[PDB]
């Protein structure tokens, strides 16, 4: 998966609870 502040190609590429907004990163709204 895709840590902080790297690239997402999707919500659940990203690493953690984060989310995919352009960059992984942590939304207000859990996607997963």
């Amino acid at each position: 998966c895709a840590v902080t502040h790297e690239k997402c190609s999707d919500d659940y590429d990203c690493c953690g609870s984060l989310c995919c907004v352009g960059i992984c990163a942590k939304t207000i709204a859990p996607c997963k």
